């Protein structure tokens, strides 16, 4: 587990009061003046302070030291470090896991660009004396509480405010030198833990600490960290009722008005081409064997729980595919398929569906076999404090409300297919941020800047369309009217924002 280790604090003022905030790997609180070569003068490090857990092997004595420099230690019950060879030690059991602290107070920095360097051992009964391994320490859970740095969440409201990018170390953001080397800017807010409106907060977010499946697009705290599953058809084959064979596409649906909507659909034609060459009266039916095959665009991964799609013609529905819950032979991987390409769909009636011939007459004149899968999904990936393991919780369901509520849409398909994203962003009609239609194109399909020019792996912006709503249309057309397309920096986003994106 890359993400495993002590969480450390540096501050500038000889008295906590922030400055950086870099994760360390081990026993070794250690931060390089070749990783600062970012920040000003203001390199010579003062303080610090390290939190984290702890969970030894072995129910032992143990004494935690540092070479020198004033520093003091909280293992829940006791005071130490400082530099002291005797200490009072500390008995630390296995299985048990205890927060931590490591204050440091230095006043002359003779040390420019500070390396601060600070080791920490752990000495046992056995003469074993050796720096902290990774396999014991463990990371702070940021995970929103229950029920200066208010929402409580490792950030500072100036950061949460004015900004924070982070390299490998996070930090606060600096407009020219930083966005240089090309980092995205993170937006906060200072009132709600995880603005996105998610398990994981903002913190645990932009540094990583969060499932690893999760999509990259998924990192910031303004966007969102949900899956956004459905289903795809392959090809219908309908029979006689005691052989209909027709390949076919499927599209990601972006219905339009004349969208406050954002749940799960895909539209469908008929190939009506003759694949070779080519009797039914009124009073029958039809059988129908029609293999398919699940789709993740969201930016999460989906476990437990199988969505549940409404198969319809015009209106009329037909069937329903009601996905086995507690049973997957491999999770929905972020933009993955179940199964994957690697293996074979699964159709419907695999080894029923019927319809009349007012209906059979219907399905074959122009060709559409709506399958609208509603919105239903299983347990998703929370952190365990204890063990530090990325584990099945208990639902996702309760988790797409407040999201929607607060957050976006925005599909693409760049790459090679479609990639459904939500973005942070309240309503017109006072805690959250302002976005704008920029902004949101930068962290919602990774679209940066390398000279001030939005491009998409160097692919201009100047070879991809655009289909927005018939609301924000003319919204735009006011947005846009007050202004002149150019700027693109006054295209702010609301609520239920119905967005999608081609490409030429």
């Amino acid at each position: 587990f890359t993400i495993n280790g002590l969480m450390g604090y540096y501050f500038e003022n000889d008295f906590f009061n922030l400055n950086i905030i870099s994760p360390t790997l081990d026993g070794n609180l250690t931060f390089s003046k070749e990783d600062i070569n970012s920040i000003l003068g203001n390199k010579i490090i003062k303080s610090a302070r390290w939190i984290g857990l702890i969970k030894p092997s072995i129910t032992g004595e143990y004494i935690l030291s540092t070479n020198s420099p004033n520093c003091r230690v909280e293992l829940n019950g006791e005071i130490f470090n400082l530099s002291l060879n005797t200490s009072n030690t500390v008995n630390l059991i296995q299985g048990n896991v205890y927060d931590i602290r490591i204050e440091q107070l230095m006043s002359e920095n003779q040390l420019l660009k500070n390396y601060e360097g600070i080791k920490l051992y752990w000495e046992t009964s056995d003469i074993i004396k050796e720096i902290i391994p990774s396999e014991v320490l463990l990371k702070p859970n940021y995970s929103n509480t229950n029920e200066r740095d208010t929402d409580r969440d490792g950030i500072p409201d100036e950061w949460e405010i004015n900004g924070y990018t982070v390299m490998n170390q996070k930090a606060v953001a600096w407009d020219d030198k930083f966005a240089a080397n090309g980092y995205k800017k993170y937006v906060s807010n200072p009132f709600k833990p995880c603005t996105a409106n998610d398990p994981y907060t903002d913190f645990e977010k932009v540094s990583g600490q969060i499932d690893p499946s999760v999509s990259m697009v998924a990192r910031d705290p303004m966007i969102s960290a949900y899956p956004i599953v459905g289903v795809q058809m392959e090809r219908l084959v309908v029979s006689k009722s005691e052989s209909t064979s027709h390949s076919s596409t499927n599209i990601n649906t972006v219905g339009a008005e004349v969208s406050a909507s954002a749940n799960y659909s895909h539209t469908w034609q008929n190939t009506s081409t003759v694949d070779d060459t080519t009797s039914i009266n009124t009073a029958e039916s039809a059988y129908i064997n029609p293999n398919i095959r699940y789709y993740n665009t969201g930016t999460a991964p989906v476990y437990n729980v199988t969505p549940t799609t409404t198969i319809v013609i015009d209106k009329q529905s037909v069937a329903t595919i009601k996905g086995q819950e507690s049973l997957i032979g491999d999770y929905l991987n972020p933009g993955g398929t179940y199964p994957i390409i690697g293996e074979p769909p699964m159709a419907l009636n695999t080894m029923l569906i019927p319809i009349n011939y007012n209906q059979l007459k219907s399905i074959d004149n122009g060709g559409t076999v709506m399958l609208s899968t509603s919105q239903f999904t299983g347990n998703f990936a929370k952190y365990n404090s204890n063990g530090n393991l990325v584990t099945d919780g208990n639902n996702w369901g309760p988790y797409l409300g407040t999201i929607k509520s607060t957050t976006a849409s925005l599909t693409l398909s760049l790459p090679d297919q479609t990639t459904q994203v939500a973005v942070v962003a309240p309503n017109f009609s006072d805690k959250t941020p302002r976005l704008t239609l920029e902004q949101a194109l930068v962290k919602a399909f990774r679209l940066e800047k390398k000279n001030g020019k939005f491009y998409f792996h160097g692919m201009e912006i100047s070879k991809i369309q655009v289909f927005l709503d018939r609301n924000t249309n003319v919204d735009f057309e006011n947005q846009l009217k007050n202004t002149a397309n150019k700027d693109i920096m006054n295209c702010i986003i609301k609520r239920n924002m119905n967005i999608l994106v081609k490409v030429i």
